[PDB]
């Protein structure tokens, strides 16, 4: 009789542990995480792991976890993250847990500079973060230097010699004050409301190449597909809302976007590896499906 497989699943602020049977599927594991956390908006999340070759991958819910090539460590290591992003945070994130998890994940991306964010608004976002962590600004408890150990701004903004750490920490402090009577739960939402308007927010970039062999970026988000110039990942040069696309298919290294648009040329591009094109297509299908459920439902 086969011994249980120990697995560890981490959310943005929790660590869960389970002992899974050799035949449990991606879904059974998924359901266990969801039930334990008490999350209902499950369509946004997925279980992420690294395979033998060292690449981040999403667990396939329809097959045994033992047969998906996850690194053989004692406790198998999984990350529970948002895979898809809502079109409007306000309208789609009802529960507190879902709001907290999206908040911690997006803040991380901002802090790590994965999502460009202007200095001024970066400071604004930081203030809602300290409001959610410290609450109201009690001038007695929160003495000058209470934020000196927190990670609040991305390194890119601290490189502004214009000001110094304390001076930035002061600008953040002022906003901390204007948020005086705001609830913890509400500040995480104002944070997200400000963050979803950012150009890079919620888009998955991929390095692609066109017919002429020019290097370009392919962004897959909630609304559709965008083609960017290599030096500008903020503003799309060409776009394809899901409702403007008739069909998308690919020859192992060739991608074809067939538009519903009758008198419009097909858009073709090639991606480096095959792992990539396999994932690109999966994100396209996942975002498309949710794009529908918001409209045709």
């Amino acid at each position: 009789m086969p011994k249980p497989i120990n697995v560890r699943v981490t959310t943005m602020d929790a660590e869960l542990e389970f002992a899974i049977q050799p035949n449990t599927t991606g879904k059974q594991l998924f359901d266990q995480v969801v039930k334990t956390v008490g999350l209902r908006e499950v369509w946004f999340f997925g279980l992420q792991y690294v395979d033998s070759k060292g690449y981040s991958t999403w667990l396939k819910l329809n097959k045994k976890v033992t047969q998906q090539d996850v690194k053989k460590e004692n406790p198998l290591q999984f990350k529970f993250r948002a895979k898809f992003f809502p079109e409007d945070v306000s309208e789609e994130l009802i529960q507190e847990i879902t709001q907290r998890l999206f908040f911690l994940q997006v803040k991380e991306a901002i802090l790590n500079d994965e999502i460009y964010c202007p200095p001024e608004t970066a400071v604004l976002l930081a203030s809602y973060a300290v409001q959610a962590k410290y609450g109201d600004y009690n001038k007695e408890i929160h003495k000058p230097g209470y934020l000196a150990n927190d990670r609040l701004l991305p390194q890119r903004v601290l490189e502004q010699h214009k000001l110094t750490k304390e001076q930035w920490e002061e600008r953040i402090q002022n906003w901390h004050e204007e948020h005086r009577g705001m609830l913890r739960e509400d500040s995480m939402m104002e944070y997200l409301k400000i963050a979803q308007d950012l150009e890079m927010y919620g888009v998955n970039y991929f390095e692609i190449k066109n017919k002429k062999g020019t290097e370009l970026w392919l962004g897959v988000d909630a609304l559709g597909l965008n083609i960017y110039e290599h030096d500008d990942k903020l503003t799309p040069k060409i776009g394809f809302p899901w409702s403007e696309i008739r069909n998308i298919s690919f020859n192992d290294k060739k991608f074809v976007i067939k538009p519903i648009d009758k008198k419009a040329p097909d858009f073709v591009f090639y991606a480096p590896r095959l792992r990539i094109n396999k994932r690109i297509l999966a994100l396209c299908m996942g975002n498309h499906e949710l794009y529908m459920r918001r409209r045709k439902p």
